[PDB]
This record gives structure tokens, sequence and C-alpha cells, in this order.
């Protein structure tokens, strides 16, 4: 079997991206925001705290004919971004793009955190790092991925995400049209439960290439690029006016600049983020000082390799016995 969807921005800034997925029978359909730096599918519900709902749509698992309540199962999960939901697990048939599972945990939200309320655009996340993460207590649960893997044409899924536009998550083949030139393979270590690799260097700009190891995690769930201080350093440099601000959360730069490229290595291969990718516009509402898309990782504990980075690339997923993260130009 394979499945493909389309995922959109959430906003102008492509702060994040959200795919339709079909929940139950017959279908509810949330917009999820597919995550490969998490391992729960969690969703807004009929559950959640009505206060903490505002515009989501919810999955209703008594409108379900496929629910069934996973008996004395809770989970309660915290995001990097100090964000965090909770509550209890339903089993339900779960689609994504034509590929179906049945049996699928869906993590039903009794307590969501005041971000997600904020934003009305995502009704929940779906998982697709190593089920190693997942939070459900006393059972642990499978994610989508997992859980479909064994059905799939080729155990891998990929990402294509869009620069101000919509893009694609695959699953179960690689559509050798998404992308240019060649896919370069690069190991990846899962002992943190997530798509860990290490890239071989960076540039900034029409600057050298600096061979350096990188470590970091392949994260479609955050918004940005996520390096050490040093690296980030070098590429703000290169911006006239941009500096690192305490009390905005990061470097910031003139909203009047031309940023600068940037180019990490996979391999001996280069994937180039263009300069605009960079941009996220004013601080605030009006503002000339603009946030920047590449930020220092010092005090995460962990370099990413988020949106910014991964929307430059065609990248792939491999879930074989030893997986294996793929990246192409495009
Ligand atoms: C300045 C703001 C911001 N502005 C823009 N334009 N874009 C962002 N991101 C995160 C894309 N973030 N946040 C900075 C981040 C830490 C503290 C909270 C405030």
């Amino acid at each position: 079997s394979t499945g493909s969807a389309t995922t959109t921005p959430i906003d102008s800034l492509d702060d994040a991206y959200i795919t339709p997925v079909q929940i139950g029978t017959p279908a509810q359909t949330l917009n999820l925001d597919f995550d490969t730096g998490s391992s729960d599918l969690w969703v807004f519900s009929s559950e959640t705290t009505a206060s903490e709902v505002d515009g989501q749509t919810i999955y209703t698992p008594s409108k379900s004919t496929t629910a069934k309540l996973l008996s004395g199962a809770t989970w309660s999960i915290s995001y990097g971004d100090g964000s965090s939901s909770s509550g209890d697990v339903y089993t339900d048939t779960v689609s994504v793009g034509g590929l179906t599972v049945t049996g699928q945990a869906v993590e039903s939200a009794k307590k969501v955190s005041s971000s997600f309320t904020e934003d009305s655009t995502i009704d929940g996340l779906l998982g697709l790092a190593f089920s190693t993460l997942n939070t459900v207590s006393p059972t642990q649960q499978k994610t989508f991925f997992d859980n479909a893997k064994a059905s799939l044409d080729s155990p891998v899924f990929t990402a294509d995400l869009g620069y101000h536009a919509p893009g694609t998550y695959n699953f179960g083949f690689i559509d050798t049209t998404a992308y240019t030139g060649s896919i370069t393979y690069t190991a990846v270590s899962t002992k943190q439960g997530f798509w860990e690799w290490t890239s071989t260097g960076y540039a900034v700009g029409s600057g050298t290439f600096k061979s350096t190891s990188i470590d970091g995690i392949a994260d479609t769930g955050t918004t940005l690029l996520y390096l050490p201080a040093t690296v980030v350093s070098a590429y703000w440099a290169q911006v006239s006016g941009a500096k690192s601000s305490s009390s905005v959360g990061g470097y910031v730069f003139p909203c009047s600049a031309t940023l600068p490229s940037f180019t990490f290595g996979v391999g001996s291969a280069r994937i180039v983020i263009p300069g605009d990718y960079i941009d996220f516009g004013p601080i605030s509402t009006g503002s000339s000082s603009c946030f920047g898309g590449i930020q220092s990782s010092a005090g995460i504990g962990i370099n990413i390799f988020g949106d910014v980075a991964l929307k430059a690339a065609f990248v792939v997923f491999n879930g074989a016995t030893t997986p294996t993260l793929g990246f192409a130009s495009k």
C-alpha cells in the first residue's frame, strides 16, 4: 500500500504545516501537524476542556462506530517549545492520503496548553519519530508509520515541504519526479528516539564550505533551524545590523536586509537553503526588526534541522531494519 497527502502552511510565514487526516467511521477529518520529532498522535476532542478549545476541529469518539476506549491508558507530553497536552486514549481507524491503519492509538486531549488553544489551525499532532518516545502509559503505543510499515510497498515516508506553498507527505514510495539529482543517504541513530544524523558541515552564502560534524535531528514539527552558537554567529555576521537579542529571544535582523543562503552537508552532497527561507518577518506587527530562521541550539541540548532546513530538500525517512535518512535537492 501507499498514501499521499498534501501538507499546507498554517500561515504566510510557514510557522507549521497541517495535513488532513481521516479518523473514525464515518470519517472525521482533522488537520494535524506531522511531527518527525515526536511519537504521539493526539487530537483536540469532545473531551478537551471547553475553555481550551478555540476554533479547532474536534474528534468525537462517541460518533465513531470503530472507536474503542483503550482502557486505563493515559498520555501526557511536553514539547521543546514549552507547550503540552494530556488525556486518555482510543483506538480507531486512521487514514492519511488513502493509507489506512486500523487499531491506531488516537490520544484524546483532556487538557492542552495555551499555545495549542491559541492556534486555531492545528487540530492535533501526528508523531513520526520512533515509537520508543510514545508517552502512552501503562502500555506504550505505536506511531501511524510503525503500524503501517509492514503493509507499505517500501518501509519509508517522505517529507517534501514547500516554501510559502503546499507540499507533500508520501508513505510507502519515493516519488522520483519530486527531486532533482540523486538522494544522498546518511546514517541515523535511534538511541534518543529521533531521526538523528550527522551533517558534514556548512557554508554561509557564497563562502567556503566548513567541514565539521553537526549531530542533529530531522524535525518537521520545529519551525526553525537550530545549530551550534559558533555556526549561527558565522551566519548572522554576514547580515548588517543583525544581533542576538535576549529580550526578543534570538537573532533579529533589519527587515530591509537581503539574507544570504545557508548550505548544509549531507555526506558529500550539499543542500542550499535560500536566504528568503530564513526570514520570519517582523518580531511584532509593524516592526522593522525581523526574526531570523537560523537560531542557536545552545541550551536546547540538541541541534534541530527543522522546517527551514527540511523545506529546502526532498527528505526520505527510511524505516528499514537499519533506518537511514535521505536528502535530495529539488
Ligand atoms: C519574536 C517572536 C518571533 N517572531 C517571529 N517573527 N517569528 C518567530 N518564530 C519563532 C518563527 N518568533 N518570538 C521569538 C521566539 C522566542 C520567544 C517568543 C517570541
